[PDB]
């Protein structure tokens, strides 16, 4: 299991709203076209922080998660998030998450 | 029939998004207490108003309208919608819709 | 694989020498009693931070890890190693090595 931790950003790049929820080590939660079609954990986490994160729209949102550098890096790609995760050594995935 | 302007407003008071929808002359849609359990005009407009202007709340807004001054008066009740209508003399009800 | 960090205390409890080691995710490297005939961990990580740091005896040494309140607890037993990784979320395991 592997708890991500989001950052709700307003206008002031502060913090207006955190919220945490459970995720799978596992690689995708389905593995049918019918259930996984190209995506995976990236289609899974903009899909909690969507309910999570109702005072923004459902998937009118890009997550930025910091790199080696620190910079800001709205990622969007499964491919992403494998890489992501390799920063944490942990087991908490924090991201900042802003509404478009 | 009667045509309800809703006019959403941002930060700047500035008009977000416009929409209209078409309401009825009656006092109420229904008369059952399982469809009128005392509202009725204010329930049903705050509803159009809400799937109209997704952009905010659900339920989560107030409706501001002009008087004889101008000044604006967050209604809420049907008692204050019998009366905003008294004001206009056509068959259109403009509205100033803000989010809480 | 988890590398091991290790820092060497002389007298004024001064950084004397800094080594490192790759180690295995695995419980136990061998499974026979020939091989593991209790411990596993602690007796594997003990005889590299022997080689490791010549500067003192060779089994005459504590390795004290920090806890949950900072305080240093002088380890020496497997149940205690799972315990201690438990801590770190990421794959560094830092321990203060002491000579008796």
């Amino acid at each position: 299991s592997l708890t991500v931790k989001a950052y709700l950003l307003g206008k002031e790049d502060a913090a207006r709203e955190i919220r945490r929820f459970s995720f799978c080590c596992s690689p995708e939660p389905e593995a049918e076209a019918e259930a996984a079609a190209g995506p995976g954990p990236c289609e899974r986490l903009l899909s909690r922080v969507a309910a999570l994160f109702p005072a923004l729209r459902p998937g009118g949102f890009q997550a930025h998660y910091r790199d080696e550098d620190g910079d800001l890096v709205a990622f969007s790609s499964d491919e992403e998030l494998t890489m992501a995760m390799s920063y944490v050594k942990d087991d908490i995935f924090r991201i900042y998450i802003k509404e478009k």
